């Protein structure tokens, strides 16, 4: 029921801190520590503690590194060439099957700062990727309505920055094909590298 | 040309450049995937055709459109697929005579999965009652987006133009939507939810290509066409 400004507001008090740090023993113990953070930031986005716990875990299974990806490449925007992994933990492109990936990683951040992608619109984004990454019936009605919701918070904080209707669904249009690349990303990157399920609901306790 | 296209006239011209569907050999669970592969092979030369035919499209460069093809051939393919098969709950359409259901495709080792992925596709545009004029619309989409992202001076040029392209497709489908009727609302909602099952169309593409393997000379050979 929420308004676009209610919507922003939730989701921006709910963004995750940024955590802090042999280097693929590194970025998974760092991944490790922001899934936690994860799940917290999963429960605030409205509407999806209304779905089922089985529901909840199919969505974060399927959308985990999609997410770690989209908030890296929105903290490495202002470090062209890199990636800021964690504040002690800025990486080049000469830091086997990881340049492509990285190659991908930096083509977003370029796309993102290409296109300034504002704050608001990227937890959009983030809630979007939440949501969508596993949806393939009262459930799934319900996550399309959210999904939904943000649709309509996407054109409305468009709206307010001035651009007209023809900009608006230009824009969000391009935020949205944004989200195939990273999908794309995310397929290579599950490549490249006890079930989680059971890891994933075991931090829904908290 | 492209740009200056009315959002009638994109239509017009994707709906002009549709490719014909083909039809398998004139049947066991041992020559399914020779058949399949043939049909993907000759689908592919109509796909090239079809694609210097999506606006805009010829204005980029050979190494271009190459690109573009190499990265969107399977998506363009199963895209096809799912709206040939919209019509028929629980089963793929790959040709006219060549209606396949899961329990034919569970023959193959891996397959199943990718035809639960693509019947469920096929199942969304049925509830959403996908329109031909939004499918020649996404279609193109994909041929313009799905490698926009993996390519100089000239390259800022080429994407530019791209996303330029893509405005237009999206000024489009929007045009389409006021057309059926739709509030403002519902042209946007439903413009993303199109444009959100082109992210699983992508992962159905890069499951597909692991499937597959369980080009680049060829595009161009297509392609690079003489003025003879
Ligand atoms: C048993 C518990 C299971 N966990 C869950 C899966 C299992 C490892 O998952 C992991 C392991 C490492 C990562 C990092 C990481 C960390 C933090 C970040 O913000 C972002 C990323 C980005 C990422 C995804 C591409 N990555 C890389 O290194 C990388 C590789 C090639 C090119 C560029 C970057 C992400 C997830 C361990
Ligand atoms: C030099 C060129 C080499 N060729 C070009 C690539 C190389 C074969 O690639 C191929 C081979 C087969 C296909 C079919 C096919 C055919 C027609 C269609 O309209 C659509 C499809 C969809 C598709 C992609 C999922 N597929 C399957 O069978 C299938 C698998 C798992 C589940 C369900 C279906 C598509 C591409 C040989």
């Amino acid at each position: 029921s929420l308004t676009a400004d209610q919507m922003v507001s939730a989701l921006l008090d709910a963004e995750p801190p940024i955590l802090y740090s042999s280097m693929m023993g590194l970025l998974t113990n760092l991944a490790d520590r922001e899934l936690v953070h994860m799940i917290n930031w999963a429960k605030r986005v409205p509407g999806f503690v209304d779905l089922t716990l089985h529901d909840q875990v199919h969505l974060l299974e399927s959308a985990w590194l999609e997410i770690l990806m989209i908030g890296l490449v929105w903290r490495s925007m202002e470090h062209p060439g890199k990636l800021l992994f964690a504040p002690n933990l800025l990486l080049d492109r000469n830091q086997e099957g990881m340049v492509e990936i990285f190659d991908m990683l930096l083509a977003t951040s370029s796309r993102f700062r290409m296109m300034n992608l504002q704050g608001e619109e990227f937890v959009c984004l983030k809630s979007i990727i939440l949501l969508n990454s596993g949806v393939y019936l009262e459930e799934k009605d319900h996550i399309h309505r959210v999904l939904d919701k943000i649709t309509d918070t996407l054109i409305h904080l468009m709206a307010k920055a001035g651009l007209t209707l023809q900009q608006q669904h230009q824009r969000l249009a391009q935020l949205l094909l944004i989200l195939s690349h990273i999908r794309h990303m995310s397929n290579k990157g599950m490549e490249h590298l006890v079930p989680l399920s059971d890891l994933l609901l075991e931090m829904l306790d908290a």
